[PDB]
């Protein structure tokens, strides 16, 4: 099995690149982080900044997450981060995806003890 921190960190972790990217990132990404199996997962973020600045959102401001909870938090800084959004003609199991960069605060959800991140919300 998989915890939802351990998924988080699969999911929206990339601290080895600071701009990271290419344009082919996305492509590359998406797929050797297993986003692409069961299929071609539509919107994935991955953020370049330490698992520690990530994990300290978690005591950041508290904001409400677009599923109406109330265990959101975005972060006070603004962070590197990398959306990957599947094409218009990506066709499974040959995921597509455009690598578009941002530097935008980033708004997670947090849970358990310790208290980490378990999905990504949003970016603002
Ligand atoms: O800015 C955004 C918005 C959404 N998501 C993607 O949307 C999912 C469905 O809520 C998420 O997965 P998750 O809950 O497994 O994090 C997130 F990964 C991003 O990666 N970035």
């Amino acid at each position: 099995k998989e915890t939802a921190a351990a998924k988080f960190e699969r999911q929206h972790m990339d601290s080895s690149t600071s701009a990271a990217s290419s344009s082919n990132y996305c492509n590359q990404m998406m797929k050797s982080r297993n986003l692409t199996k069961d299929r071609c997962k539509p919107v994935n973020t991955f953020v370049h900044e330490s698992l520690a600045d990530v994990q300290a959102v978690c005591s950041q401001k508290n904001v409400a997450c677009k599923n109406g909870q109330t265990n959101c938090y975005q972060s006070y800084s603004t962070m590197s981060i990398t959306d990957c959004r599947e094409t218009g003609s990506s066709k499974y199991p040959n995921c597509a995806y455009k690598t578009t960069q941002a530097n935008k605060h980033i708004i997670v959800a947090c849970e358990g003890n310790p208290y980490v991140p378990v999905h990504f919300d949003a970016s603002v």
